[PDB]
């Protein structure tokens, strides 16, 4: 039985392109026994860790081209200053060595079937699909961290690679939330899907991407 998550329905006018985003410090133990903070493994961390260390960046609109794999990068237990992609709306360069972000809002299918996401992670990837998983329809801002057992959970380096297979409506758009982290050194960030009946997998969200207003009423 293929899983069958709980979307949300808006009025065109509540409706804008692309998701948010939240950037948060994720400092080294040291910087010039291991260099880099195991702190992104204790499992309080996704649900409210991810904050302690303040945040330093946001944006909104975020839409199309959102993956990276930057595997350039020559030296380990340092930052290193880097630009996110484009689709970010973010001009500033961030610490690509050491940072999380989290991105929410709602994906909304192009047509009605079953849809495969494939995720590859380094070091950390959380995803989070539907009304009852990653959060509530039209109240993003206040229920973000009350998402359900993960749809998926990609850690570097022995559970790097996961995917999973949703069915999925024309009319609905669902919540989603998707949650990174590097610790350290070389950053990947790989989110893609195949639509109904598509062999060829695509990192290009445009198209798919979209927010709610934050009225309350499952709008
Ligand atoms: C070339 C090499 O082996 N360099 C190592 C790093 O691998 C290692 O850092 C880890 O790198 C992996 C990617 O392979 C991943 O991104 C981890 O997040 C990262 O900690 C590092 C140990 O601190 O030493 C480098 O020299
Ligand atoms: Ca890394
Ligand atoms: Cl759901």
């Amino acid at each position: 039985h293929y899983p069958r998550p709980e979307g949300c329905s808006s009025p065109p006018n509540a409706v804008s392109v692309g998701l948010h985003m939240d950037l948060y410090n994720y400092p080294y133990l040291y910087v010039k026994g291991q260099c880099w903070n195991p702190e992104y493994q204790d499992p309080n961390f996704p649900r409210y860790g991810y904050k302690k260390y303040g945040s330093f960046g946001s944006s909104d609109h975020v839409n199309g081209k959102i993956s990276w794999d930057h595997n350039e990068f020559k030296e380990g237990c340092k930052p290193i200053m880097a630009r996110l992609p484009t689709a970010y709306n973010y001009p500033a360069k961030i610490t690509f060595s050491n940072f999380t972000m989290v991105l929410s809002g709602y994906f909304k299918p192009k047509s009605t079937g079953l849809y495969k996401f494939e995720i590859h992670a380094d070091d950390f990837i959380l995803f989070n699909f539907g009304s009852k998983n990653a959060f509530e329809c039209c109240n993003r801002e206040e229920s973000i961290d009350n998402f359900g057992p993960y749809v998926a959970y990609a850690m570097w380096p022995n559970e790097a690679d996961q995917e999973l297979e949703v069915y999925l409506f024309e009319d609905s758009y669902y919540p989603i939330r998707l949650f990174y982290n590097n610790r350290d050194y070389h950053s990947k960030f790989m989110v893609g899907f195949y639509p109904p009946n598509t062999e060829e997998i695509t990192y290009d969200f445009d198209g798919y991407l979209y927010m709610l207003d934050d009225t309350g009423n499952e709008c």
